[PDB]
């Protein structure tokens, strides 16, 4: 008998209907426990505990891991990030300039913690000079509800719930643009990997084929009712909201997985790891992440 916990986050994407029809504990064969977690950092010291043995990662969540020599590899991409993770902001902030001064939330060491950081590069703006606090998506919310922050930059559930009141002040996609792209992967721990790769394989095959269809034709697989039902449940969106969110990333087809982990995600945590040493977020970075990253589940 296999016992496996998944550490899961909010993104609304095409994985999530396998996660629904718990395809991954089909055709494993294991018992699955899935749990959500608020950003990726808890996930990251959940994995090093061995509290959870395969988790979803932010990449800038991933270059921390991987700086402290957490003993996991990424096998599969779930998403390339686009405006599906924005900053939203008050409305009465209209130019990057208006941020200084404001009180803007992100996780700390998430995805769009890396972006509000390499945003504000790009505009010329010190982050010294925005008051930037750590606050968990629930919380965001909650302190935006408020008025006691004036924007942040966040993820499904918190951007399209900030959004009904706000304004997109930039977005993951533009920030890609300005050169600091970011991801969403999975990841998995070696002793489960060396214990279980049937496991292993099944979860990146169920993730992998939920996404193909949408691949093959965006705008069908949309209108089938169950995809936008599952992935509102999952995510906690209202179904309008889910086309906008699930076309506000990228997704890989099978001969693309193999080839983004055959190089480019290696560079990718270099480049991650590079910028966050230079904002002053990890000690040391490593001039090479290839024990973190591996092709040979996919």
């Amino acid at each position: 008998m296999v016992n496996v916990t998944v550490a899961y986050q909010t993104s609304a994407e095409p994985a999530k209907v396998a996660q629904a029809d718990n395809t991954f504990a089909k055709e494993s064969g294991a018992t699955v426990d899935w749990r959500k977690f608020d950003s990726g950092a808890s996930i990251v010291r959940a994995l090093a505990s061995g509290d959870v043995q395969i988790g979803n990662l932010g990449s800038s969540p991933l270059a921390v891991a991987a700086s402290q020599q957490v003993p996991i590899e990424v096998f599969l991409l779930a998403s390339k990030l686009g405006n599906s993770e924005a900053l939203v902001v008050k409305k009465t902030i209209s130019k990057p300039e208006d941020l200084i001064g404001k009180r803007i939330a992100v996780p700390f060491i998430s995805t769009t913690h890396y972006s509000l950081l390499a945003a504000l590069k790009h505009w010329g703006i010190k982050p010294g000079q925005v008051e930037i606090v750590n606050l968990q998506p629930p919380a965001i919310i909650a302190a935006w509800q408020r008025g006691d922050i004036d924007g942040a930059y966040v993820w499904a559930p918190a951007v399209n719930a900030l959004e009904k009141d706000g304004k997109v002040l930039t977005d993951s996609e533009q920030v890609g643009q300005w050169g600091a792209p970011t991801l969403d992967v999975w990841v998995v721990r070696k002793d489960f990997a060396e214990k279980h790769p049937e496991v292993v394989k099944a979860f990146a095959k169920s993730a992998i084929d939920a996404q193909q269809p949408y691949i093959a034709n965006p705008d069908v697989w949309l209108k089938q009712p169950e995809n936008i039902s599952k992935l509102a449940r999952l995510s906690g969106v209202p179904e309008g909201d889910v086309p906008g969110l699930v076309k506000g990333n990228t997704y890989l087809t099978p001969q693309q997985q193999t080839a983004e982990l055959t190089g480019p995600v290696n560079k990718a945590i270099i480049d991650t790891a590079q910028f966050l040493k230079e904002q002053g977020k990890v000690p040391a970075v490593a001039n090479d992440y290839s024990q973190y990253v591996t092709s040979r589940f996919v």
